[PDB]
């Protein structure tokens, strides 16, 4: 049952015990999957992040091996970078780089951003998200959670439990998985759906950080999916706060016909992008600065 899953590992993961190496675990976080910890390395000095997840005790186990399998060894600049994994006991855990800087979430509901700040991160995510796309990596979950900030300013992308390898031959995926609230349509319909719904989950992101919310996050999850699936593109509330520029480039995110929505790679070339400032317009922005 669960040492298949155990023995599997131990083809991947680098062997030994990085309690050989790591100490001063101190909790960060939890999203269910697994607790989170900061640690320091005895070697050099530094900082680093590790998740740790009890094999047995995973439910969907399938999505365990997507992180890990994926996000082994892909060189980018916006993405958060994997170190190792390991495996100790009955345990999973993958240690990665530390962003001092936290979530985007923290930000877009504490404070509201201008459109070079905005520009940045998505220019940040779409660079990202055009190579995860152009090697077949749809992420599935994008949304202001999944943003995290080095203290430079710098925004790298994170949290691919529910990424999907699609290729030439399969170019579609069909399950059900997301976060409600940012689910593209089709992803709700129970169509076969593509790399498309990140960028329409990245269209909602932008209503995160100009609203401070997403669309219908009054509503129930359930409530809110029919109606993104049923009703028009949704809105932006402070319309008034935001350049033409900038509602264009939303236009070209939020089109709910698929086949027309816009790619990351076409994306990468609009005017609304030149306006994105360095890291160092983001850094006012976090709590230490707030
Ligand atoms: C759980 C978050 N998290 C991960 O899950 C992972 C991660 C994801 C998937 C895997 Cl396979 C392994 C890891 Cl290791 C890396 C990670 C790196 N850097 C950071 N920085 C960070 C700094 C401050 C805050 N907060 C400030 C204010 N209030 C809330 C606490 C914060 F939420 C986050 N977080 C990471």
């Amino acid at each position: 049952s669960h040492e298949q899953f155990r023995a599997a590992l131990q083809l991947v993961v680098d062997p030994g015990d990085p309690r050989s190496y790591l100490d001063n675990f101190i909790k960060i976080g939890e999203g269910s999957t697994g607790i989170v910890c900061i640690a320091t390395v005895r070697s050099s000095g530094k900082l680093v992040a590790v998740k740790k997840m009890d094999l047995r005790k995973q439910q969907r186990r399938e999505l365990l091996f997507n992180e890990v399998v994926i996000m082994r060894d892909y060189q980018h600049e916006n993405v958060v970078e994997m170190y190792n994994s390991y495996l100790v006991g009955d345990e999973l855990w993958v240690v990665m780089e530390f962003l001092e800087g936290g979530a985007l979430t923290d930000i877009v509901t504490h404070t509201r951003m201008n459109e070079e700040q905005i520009a940045a991160v998505c220019l940040a995510v779409l660079q990202a998200l055009s190579v995860l796309h152009a090697q077949g990596v749809i992420h599935r979950d994008i949304k202001s959670d999944s943003i995290l900030l080095t203290h430079d300013g710098r925004v790298k992308l994170s949290d691919f439990g529910f990424c999907a390898q699609v290729s030439k031959e399969v170019p579609r995926r069909k399950s059900l998985v997301g976060t409600p609230y940012w689910m593209a349509p089709e992803l709700i319909s129970r169509l076969p759906y593509g790399p498309e719904v990140d960028i329409w989950s990245l269209g909602i992101m932008v209503i995160e950080m100009v609203d401070g919310e997403p669309p219908y996050f009054n509503e129930p999850p359930l409530k809110a999916m029919k109606m993104i699936r049923d009703n028009l593109p949704p809105r932006l509330k402070n319309l008034h706060k935001v350049s033409p520029s900038l509602k264009g480039f939303l236009d070209r995110l939020l089109v709910r016909d698929p086949a027309q929505r816009a790619t990351a790679a076409e994306l990468l070339k609009h005017p609304f992008l030149a306006k994105a400032g360095p890291p160092a317009s983001i850094v006012p922005l976090m709590r230490q600065n707030r």
